[PDB]
């Protein structure tokens, strides 16, 4: 199963990562939370409906991701939600659904974020593969880690919640030849946000998470297209 | 023969086109040049070598069009080359290469243009075929008629200079899902310029000459990305 078509990310703190059909991921057992989660929109993954029944990460150490329990009052103390990495419905069809509800995909995400600026572009990320020429969306997700957000109420576990969260995604092929796009949300982003204006580079968010995106691109690739930001807003409906 | 792929431009001045292996060309029986020259580049199209034996266009009115003897003194005069439109080298494989050298895929252009910046675009274009994953180029070129330019001192047939070119392409499918490139030179565009300064939108080619680029691609494709430069030329060594 290959969730990034042209190389998973390098750098990840971990040095395995879980591979799945929902997605492929690289947990960080010192924050809590994945260092990126890379997955792969086609037009049989997406599914409505689908329940939110959240669960430990069987596949992962018990002590270095969080459970449902660790989560109590954290939305009345810090006003998060339990943000979906990978999100639920553009892959709920897959055979191991399940696991997109499973906590090592899942981060204190700011309300406002998650059911705002983060939700349209998930809603238009999706909508790309109702495009008669579009067969494949790749896309990697993770958290940055700038300044301290506080912690959990309900856990003693050592955890670091995300500061804000970025996306790479091109479409189809690979983007040495495809479109591709990249945005960066700061968690205290406000609810009405266009998340239009949060276009960056691929390069500004490898150089802030210490990772390298799309690994597996020859070198001169890299280099020429991850300091230019990608054409692929403006099919989701962005401008200039 | 389609060397358009995604429909040729409409708004030229004839309502019939001149369909090749070389190109595909619609002639302006006024101004004596071509509205645009549609061609598409494949790995069997470059060949090095060949003779230029200008020629009168066969399928062409010899009044609408120029003749070998039309460009008598016009080197000394106006320090004009003749100008391939489609370029030799990158299409001299096809079985019609001799074509190319037609006076109808030729215009008077400026010599430092035609020896310097284009001839610079026309062998990066060239060489974006030599990638692996790039099986395809189709390019559209064509003249923009702003200001006086003179008059050839070897014709009594009217005709009209151009002022500036302009080439419009694309990679392998569409520009739909591939990355795209505009440019827009001056004919007095200085010998040794970086022909990277000239990156334009398709919006404006267009406003300028009338003529409607990519004209079989979906309504909302068209407006999202003909206002949106592409990327392509980052492909083809230019920064930012
Ligand atoms: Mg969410
Ligand atoms: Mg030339």
């Amino acid at each position: 199963i290959d969730n990034c078509a042209v190389g998973c990310p390098t750098g990840g703190s971990s040095n395995v990562s879980i591979v799945r059909h929902a997605y492929t991921l690289n947990n960080n057992s010192t924050t809590k939370f994945a260092n990126w989660v890379a997955y792969h929109i086609t037009k049989d993954t997406p599914a409505s409906g689908k329940t939110r029944n959240w669960k430990t990460d069987p596949a992962l150490n018990p002590a270095d991701t969080l459970a449902p329990a660790d989560y109590t009052g954290a939305n009345a103390a810090l006003k998060v939600d339990r943000g979906h990495q990978a999100p639920l419905a553009s892959l709920a069809g897959v055979s191991d659904w399940e696991s997109l509800n499973y906590l090592s995909n899942i981060t204190p995400q700011k309300s406002d974020l998650n059911q705002g600026a983060w939700a349209r572009l998930e809603d238009q990320e999706r909508k790309l593969i109702d495009r008669a020429d579009i067969s494949s969306v790749y896309t990697v997700t993770g958290p940055l880690y700038e300044r301290d957000m506080g912690k959990l109420p309900g856990t003693q576990k050592a955890h670091t919640i995300p500061s804000a969260y970025w996306k790479v995604i091109f479409i189809n092929n690979s983007p040495a030849v495809n479109h591709y796009a990249a945005f960066l949300f700061d968690q205290n982003t406000p609810k009405g946000a266009d998340f239009c204006q949060f276009r960056v580079t691929v390069d500004e968010i490898e150089k802030r998470t210490g990772l390298i995106i799309w690994a597996g691109l020859p070198d001169d690739v890299q280099a020429s297209l991850k300091s230019k930001p990608g054409v692929l807003p403006e099919l989701m409906g962005c401008k200039n």
